């Protein structure tokens, strides 16, 4: 079976993380999203895997990925136009994290066309599956204002080469787009499209807080207590902690699991790591530094007198002493974030900041809830960051 | 003996604490001021205790007090004279001011056995601020001089009386009052002309809770004198405890916490890791004190949380307060002189070289807030991240 | 042999440290610079030592120094030539610049046995900033070129001379006038034409204390080379000590403190709980370092206190300083280039990528103060709570 990972979006909704990396390389603990997808495909015996990517990202993917074909897109309909297969293929959206491979292993043994459905609490935001009374696909309704069902399109398809025929027929939509689901809808009129319901953990990494979501799940479900580092005396560890090689934890550090401490990290003295602290790799967490429910990416340093809660901090970031993130509004309502120029609810009462790569903060910087700081920004000592900060912006 | 507690003042001097509670319910360790008063009255065998309160506070007192009569000051005159106008007794009663904390009950037990009228006197260092007792040469009361500019004596009116129903006769003589005030002491002065008013001098600890810093005063004394080392909580390893520490039930103290007594840790509190509790830290109940948080000589009331990277010194923080990370209180002027506080619109000295802030109930501070010495923050205020609070903040004010 | 220490400069380049002390009394660990110089002279058998000082500093020197002659630079002419005009000797004398720290005494012990005039040369990496020695082909002194734009050599004038009374004759021949002062080296240049001036090259550690960062330089060297692990204080349990730590008498170190040597903890200091002392922390005497306070590569002078929630890196803090809670020093520029400092009104490079602040005596910072890299704060300054100190602050200035 050939497999195609569709990873050709701009990743705009995931800014500022995607200022410096494609969505497919967002870390989940110590490894990129796309390595999970590949690994799970391979458990099903699939060997021939291709990723479809944008022109601008091709080189990044080639650097990172060894024995995987990388093809540039020449929407999801547009992406599969660059998929070269004769009979049938497995197609997965590249923004998905999924815990289970067996549904995929099943669907690649079917002769018929098939898709995966999953139940979500917000079907409004997705393609909703309407089933006929043999429980095969009737149609996919993109983002219905009144959703007839909880069952959505999971973004996992086993499609026959007949899909190209249906792709050629499509013009549409009212939202000014081609799609992939439009072609499936035409296919379902003439063919029986099976729907396999998916019961495991499923998340699309659409918005920056979803990085926290999947990292928490991974930490809860995919790893187990380990210590390959050096823990000094007077370190207190409760619950599940993963300590990778070369990580150093100094006296007075206090850890309430679950916590992930990546390779080469340097912690303490007198640090406090709270549940769902994910330190991806080579992180510096220093004295009187407290971290909670945050993803802190490769090489980033929080050396002195700082609190990082409910945040995503990208790679190579440095926080001057006394940089603080606010994670709660005064009125305790859900924290709003600007995502592609729309102000939307994160769904979280507690939410900190999203900080791009190579950011530097001066000493005594104050960051407000839900704020995005673009890659390469500088925040000047003492500043109150009360809005989004642009790529490379020097905030004074 | 009937007893009356006079608790019908506005409590304005005690703002912002009294924005959300009557003075009688100011905590002293884990219990309100009035419960001490009631408990000490009961040690003398008194059972019939009434509290006289304002109309607006009646419901609050009823909620809080079980087997105590609550009577409203049947308006509409202010002062202690007006308050005892609602006290219903036939012959004699024990009367105490509801702003007082007193360590000793035995002077009270004595005075309720006397047939004569009697009052308690106590020696203070600042008699200028009080009613001074002038004694005749049989050491009975001559007169009470309210706030004399040149005080003839250290002996003041302690606000504890055993008075006969004749006081009502003298109260009726006293001229009300464009200002709508009636002072009980004016009636006692008329009574002392015609009767022998005995004066029992009180040698124990006595304090009135007049200004917000007096909340620290009495809490300190209580911690020093009324409670003893106890641990009903859960103390992790690598907790360092020196001197006297009271840990109530369900309190959790995490590793790295360092405690220099005397310290009171109220029920359900959550401390540490890596907290520092200095002498005269009083955590009333269900308090959160987190990592890199230091507290010294402060009263932190019910449910209040100081979760990260903060220093709280010489302060009173009321109920349900939340300090954003990095909120700091200044407690010392650069010139090291006494810290001044605005009390009923007058700028006065606290009498303290070290004094922090007084924070009302339900306040929220943003991250990185800076609060200056002697500042009052009204209940329900919100302080915006990074603000420098260099003046008093109003009730419900959003300070930016 | 008579010896003269020339300590009569204004010390302006070392402001703000020299706002309250002469350069001679800058501490190196627990003792002033000049006590090292005296001690090393005495290892050579020298007993008759005189210090030449300014009129304004005479009394300070007399208070501090016991059995040492103190002479004021009479002449109101500035420079080293002017200074030795007040040196009274008949035949020969050892002359040392009072800004020098030197590890070795044996070069001095040799040079005082020579009949000829002699000077000490040392190799430095920045000869541009000093008098460069040009040697003749017998390796004697040809001439000293003050601050040559193109330096012909690494060998500079170390500021250590054994000169004969003939130097006064050459001093009388030389100009002034008065930018533009009387330089001792100009007289040595005339002397070298008529006499053989020997040059002994110095291979040990040599530093002049010219700019405020040099206080860090020499303290680091002293800590690395002159002292060894010791504990005369009281260390509580759960203190972690790595590498070399000197703890002087009466110092107290509280639980949770973490120390990465080398570190000097001076007498009577009070550390912790939960403090972090990083390499090259020098706490000269009676210092307070409190909870959640981190120090690295800094010299903190007598009686100075950093009690809460502060980071002090790559800094010099003078005597009797108090940092309000949450005072932070920045020690790195965003562009990672060398930190610049204003020194006598010229903006120059410190030569350091990491450099914090230089803080004068008796400074007080309010809570939550932010100090930028390379900033100087004059003695007696006050910094208002929440201020961002982004320029130099004057002597006694109230920065708001």
């Amino acid at each position: 079976m050939k497999a195609f990972i569709l990873a050709a979006g701009s990743g705009e909704r995931l800014e500022p993380i995607t200022h410096t990396r494609p969505k497919a390389f967002v870390p989940i603990l110590s490894k990129p999203l796309i390595e999970y997808q590949i690994e799970y495909l391979r458990k099903c015996g699939i060997r021939d895997i291709t990723v479809i990517v944008s022109s601008k990202n091709k080189e990044y993917f080639e650097k990172k990925l060894k024995e995987i074909s990388i093809v540039t897109q020449k929407g999801t309909g547009a992406a599969i136009l660059s998929a070269k297969f004769n009979d049938e293929a497995l197609i997965i959206n590249g923004d998905l994290f999924f815990s289970n491979e067996k549904e995929i292993c099943n669907i690649i043994t079917l002769k018929e066309n098939a898709i995966i459905g999953v139940k979500v609490s917000n079907p409004k935001d997705y393609g909703v599956l309407v089933l006929d009374n043999q429980n095969n696909l009737s149609k996919i309704i993109e983002k219905p204002e009144i959703p007839p069902s909880n069952l959505i399109n999971a973004g996992i398809y086993k499609l026959n080469s007949d899909i190209f025929t249906y792709l050629d027929k499509i013009s549409i939509s009212e939202r000014g787009e081609l799609e992939l689901t439009d072609a499936i809808n035409l296919m379902a009129k003439d063919h029986r499209v099976k729907v396999i319901e998916y019961e495991g953990y499923w998340m699309d990494i659409g918005k920056p807080w979803n990085i926290i979501d999947v990292n928490k799940w991974a930490l809860d479900n995919l790893v187990f207590s380990q210590n390959l580092g050096n823990v000094e005396d007077n370190v207190k560890i409760k619950g599940k902690v993963i300590i990778e090689e070369d990580a150093e934890i100094k006296s007075g550090t206090y850890i309430e699991g679950p916590v992930y401490i990546g390779k080469g990290s340097e912690i303490g003295p007198n640090s406090y790591l709270r549940p769902y602290t994910i330190l991806v790799e080579k992180n510096k967490i220093g004295a009187s530094v407290e971290v909670k429910e945050s993803v802190i990416m490769e090489g980033s340093k929080i050396p002195h007198l700082s609190y990082v809660g409910d945040s995503v901090i990208a790679e190579d970031v440095n926080f001057g002493a006394g940089t603080l993130i606010a994670n709660l509004r005064f009125d305790e309502k859900e924290v709003k974030v600007n995502v592609k120029g729309k102000r939307i609810s994160s769904g979280r009462r507690k939410l900190g900041a999203f900080i791009g790569g190579h950011v530097r903060t001066g000493i005594n910087v104050t960051i407000l809830p839900g704020v995005k700081i673009g890659a390469y920004a500088r925040i000047y000592p003492g500043a109150v960051v009360n809005r989004d900060v642009g790529y490379g912006e020097f905030f004074k």
